[PDB]
């Protein structure tokens, strides 16, 4: 049921592998880098409805949301992208079907893309099917934040989560060939976080840079995102 | 890529479990025998033609499906059709409730569908029972019914292409399996999910003597596109 | 050198006798479901510990992953009864674990089973042959670093196990005659006494009032002999 | 029709109680455990012939007739076993007609032998006639197995075999119908004492275990 | 073993091959024809000196094994499907590994027997003259590999893998690739099925991965003829120098 | 090395898929000439199997008494068992140790209703995908087998126990072991069943001498009083 729900949030939210862009995909400044900008801001309403998708997510205070999906958010554009991308290939699909090279997004992301293409790889390589990858990205927001008014709420929301997924993976002695996968699984999400702090160091060299300023929009990002 | 694409058909294709409609649902024995079976004939009628489209939808969204002749295309769905409902409907029902929730999200009981259905709705909540005891997850699910209509069929004009996209996807649900379980397969689960289709195949045959029923009693005849379904699913 | 990284890396993972939780000790000469659980929780609770300890021996982290795992995974059982017997009170029948939990011998034959009261016995005969820390860290190094099928290799293994063994050869002369014999001669009793942890865990296995998690079920499929 | 079918493949494949074979016997190593081997290699046949005896058995799909026989196997070898044994003078009397004292089977069958003679003076102690048993025996193959092709024919086979002990029971005559079918579960637990003995013994590494033995030890596996 | 519950790991039992192994019995010496006229063990006996000899010898075992070598990769089906091109590319990078991994499989490593495509057995202690060295790593990897126990109909499939494997320079590569995963997933269905329908992903990669180490062990093949080119002695001749061009990795 | 010998015995002894001779080969429709034909394939594969035989080491140890009377003993069982394991049943396709290959249609005239019991036998066989090491024991053990009449019932015996140990350790490191509890015993019950399908052969034969359309030639009028069980 939940993880039916979980799945059928993902899915809702993520560009059908059959319908990709690939009109300014080669494999051969200014512009890299307002496009920079665009990936990440198109991807913000995507998975901000994929958020709301989540069983509990809605009954938790407005203000709760709001920052459990801010605080979140770019961790969740990576994982996403990570999962879905063709690390091996250097092939990157974004939230809206728009499919680069790791060298076109390498002028707009900075070596940043370079350390996303090797979490992609290391993320598929463990082979996480859509079920366990679906519970794993809802973890990846709901979970603890500072500030939250309803703290017991989230961590249940975040407990029930981890079931679901613990009893997948170990159902039917499924974890026999598999010891600490469920282990190995969660302990993706504080990759992930330290991952995502070198964006925030891209975002705030571009700011530094001034070469293109970073619309209100993503400035706003730069500080939801600051773990502090 | 191939499994995701699947996934994708049958998520697609499928009410959320939050868009089920439990306003025609009746539990209550008594006020079963209310209302002719006339109405409850033609309800049996209309769930199958209105799942049609639906269950066309998702073929369509089969990887290579398109590819093969458009010929072949429609000899493989018209005859896998009502297996094809009859598996789905098992695999979203909750048969230990008698609970039957259709391609559309409507709830009925077992005790409502047996004045359209016929004693056939036991045999296929029977089916359900077997076939959510084995727990099988969506990926796994989402293969089989995949399946269910990419499979041998006689007068077909490409039975060697047809074979090619089955054993993808054949090899496609091996691949989940023996990598949910550190990379060893487990070649007694497979056979056990993929015996489930001829168990089907069985299952629906029940269906066709629900419809043959009908039409000799004459009372509330199947409609052409009832009659069409007929033939098309017709083993002979 | 190294003999001190092998002193150290036992010290480092195991607990000071002045930090012992006796909340669950109870010497008065609980649910069935509860003292296996327990049995189960303590081997799944020192499995982490223990490989702690391994990755700190001289070479160990410089094998490949796979070997290590293999050598880890073959070892586990022995290494947790070798170093309970080692820091346990055999007399007072107070076994202590990798965690610091103390336990009478009472309450583990329940969860344990008479398998305790073999483990007891070769705690007693381990001590009275008052071995040293040195020693006794060489020896625990040589329980794992031994022969094993499906080592990626099996030479760069054999180079650590003699060095170990020279380690411990020499820590016996300098600090002195057929006792060095007497001391590795405790690694096939050990292995001999871990059989019949296998036995009990098929035995709790047979009697489903409480399957093994899985990561007790593998640990059963790693230690089998074959 | 039933019980007579039953009985007389109960009677063609038990020995004489007249012709018993002493040759080994001895009320007074390695030897032992293989002569444990051979007890039970040979009571394969034995065991299998009368499985073939039962009404309605050889009807089913033959994946399922092995797996039956296959699962069944040791409960039938030691419940066979403690109905013709005499637990009082501890003389252990296997389906080839071989006798052996408690003393000799305790150095093969190891403990378990003592479990045995315990079940086998509880059995007995239900004065249990041969027609009774003979339901009974079939009762321990005939029965719900994960894996049956058809395991309504199995429940088909079954019940039937249970009215046909229902009846014979009744026209006799108190709970003995419910002691009577309580002695399969109890029988199935002193089993897995047996299957303890062989992996003690396969751990061990002392004296292995043929290959048919191996195969015994996985057939019966209750996990 | 893979038949033990340990083995099974919670789970239980349920033409190309063919061809590929008549390839390898066609292009092998019969086990009893064997030719042990110079095969010397004695450490005594080992010829009055004279490099010369051996160094010669080592070239000619090599250069006899190319025309039977080349036959047995002409009866891998799909081969010659291959562009022309192709099927000499990959087999002039292969032959070295070919040589040795069919060298290795055949000899008897626990009496130092090395026994040739060609028939001839000599002692280990005649090859080092010739070899060098490298006869001891050799003979290490084939100890290694017959400690595997592999059947003929696994061998014979590793042996084709050893040359239908990607190389930089090809004409169809995607074409080798087909080829190349035909043949794998022939080896994985073969011991797969021979198991009982149960997979030994362990043992198929410890088969696979003997293809490495026998590409790292012939790079010292190479070692030994670029020192005698260097030593410039017994100069390679211009076969042998070919032989050196085509294994190059780079 | 036994069992690699049975294997270098078996693919010298056997015609390569690539190097078959389809010059005969119809697969549909078109008398004396296929009872001829019948007789020809059976005496040409005599010479081919005797081949083989004498590439079975040890078998040339025996007194040449006991190596004609196994031979002769068991050659039809052979000529089946070969012929079984290298055709092709499905598409009806028999291919004989000399390389000629007939369609199961233009067997059936020479050969008799006992094509089809073959082409079963051939059917049953495959499934079992018998791997060629195996395969290689099971017809050396089909021939190295107890016949009455032998000089040296004990040297036999002893070459028969040495290739099905040969055999067991096969079987048991490479087809599974208890992975396939009852192949080793399904692979050896292949035999009763051969010698069982070879007494149609000799039906066969003794219907083509009843008949007298043409008589056998001594060759297998031989065959005949040299495969009776007696
Ligand atoms: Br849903
Ligand atoms: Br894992
Ligand atoms: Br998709
Ligand atoms: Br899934
Ligand atoms: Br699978
Ligand atoms: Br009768
Ligand atoms: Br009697
Ligand atoms: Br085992
Ligand atoms: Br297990
Ligand atoms: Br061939
Ligand atoms: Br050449
Ligand atoms: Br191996
Ligand atoms: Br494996
Ligand atoms: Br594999
Ligand atoms: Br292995
Ligand atoms: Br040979
Ligand atoms: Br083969
Ligand atoms: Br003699
Ligand atoms: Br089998
Ligand atoms: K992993
Ligand atoms: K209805
Ligand atoms: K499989
Ligand atoms: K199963
Ligand atoms: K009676
Ligand atoms: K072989
Ligand atoms: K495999
Ligand atoms: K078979």
């Amino acid at each position: 049921s939940l993880i039916s729900a979980l799945v059928r949030a993902h899915v809702d939210s993520n560009p059908a592998m059959t319908s990709l862009d690939y009109s300014r995909f080669q494999a051969n400044d200014t512009q890299h880098i307002q496009q920079f900008y665009d990936l990440l801001t198109g991807s913000m309403e995507i998975i901000r409805g994929w958020a709301e998708k989540i069983p509990g997510f809605a009954d938790l205070p407005k203000a709760d949301q709001d920052l459990l999906f801010e605080s979140a958010f770019l961790e969740l554009f990576v994982l996403r992208l990570a999962y879905r991308s063709n690390p091996v290939e250097g092939k990157l699909i974004f939230c809206n079907g728009v499919v680069l090279h790791r060298l076109q997004c390498v002028r707009g992301f900075g070596e940043w893309i370079d350390s996303i293409v090797e979490f992609s790889s290391n993320l598929q390589n463990m082979n996480i099917d859509i079920s366990a990858f679906s519970c794993i990205a809802a973890l990846a927001m709901v979970t603890e934040r500072h500030g939250l008014k309803e703290p017991k709420r989230v961590e249940e929301l975040q407990n029930k989560i981890v079931n679901c997924l613990k009893d997948h993976v170990t159902f039917n002695n499924g974890g026999l060939n598999r010891p600490n996968y469920l282990s190995k699984l969660l302990g993706k999400l504080p990759e992930l976080r330290t991952l995502c702090t070198q964006g925030l160091q891209r975002i705030f060299y571009l700011k530094l840079e001034d070469l293109v300023p970073p619309p209100a929009i993503i400035d706003k990002l730069f500080l939801d995102t600051l773990p502090f």
